[PDB]
């Protein structure tokens, strides 16, 4: 399968499910505002509960859906200032964040910070797929995904997550769609 332009977004047909694509190559449209995906949200709750039961200090609170308009403001504040290059490196241009899909969620520690502690991060690599999630921005896959590695950013893909995690690949590499940096 190859990506299809469906106007509001590009998507690719996975083994079980349609997979919406949002990255630095394929933006979502300005008007695409699906809010939080309920299926993803219900698995996230379970994921968090299982982390907490394994003893990790993980908050119930998370960063989920973020609209184009909110991302616009957020990206503008970052160029404002840390400059446009720090914005591109650490923020995301509006339309180009997976958070606008409603399928991406950042897990947060009860210490108030995005999860970076090594054992919790590896739990996510090992187990996020049990809840249909993948760790999107893998270590070492910056050229493929376009994004600096993030231990805490999870993307809901559903049943195919286990095969994806076992491959060690980015979604770009796994499904065969384009990634990389902003073309500009
Ligand atoms: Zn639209
Ligand atoms: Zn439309
Ligand atoms: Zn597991
Ligand atoms: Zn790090
Ligand atoms: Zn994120």
């Amino acid at each position: 399968a190859e990506v299809v332009n469906k106007g509001d977004y590009y998507s690719i047909q996975g083994k079980y499910d349609e997979i919406i694509v949002a990255n630095k190559h394929y933006p979502l449209s300005k008007d695409y505002n699906p809010g939080e995906n309920p299926t993803a949200k219900a698995e996230l709750v379970k994921l968090i509960k299982a982390m907490q039961e394994a003893g990790f200090p993980i908050s119930d609170h998370y960063s989920g859906f973020r609209s184009y308009e909110t991302q616009t403001k957020l990206y503008q504040d970052y160029v404002n200032q840390d400059g446009k290059e720090a914005a591109d490196r650490y923020s995301a241009r509006p339309g180009y964040s997976e958070h606008q899909t409603g399928l991406a969620f950042d897990v947060i520690g009860t210490d108030g910070d995005l999860v970076t502690e090594e054992k919790a991060a590896q739990w996510l690599l090992d187990h996020a797929a049990d809840y249909g999630f993948v760790v999107r921005y893998l270590k070492g896959k910056e050229k493929e995904t376009g994004y600096m590695a993030e231990e805490w950013h999870l993307r809901y893909v559903g049943k195919e997550a286990k095969e994806i995690a076992e491959s060690g690949l980015s979604l770009e590499e796994y499904y065969g769609f384009e990634g990389g940096d902003y073309v500009d």
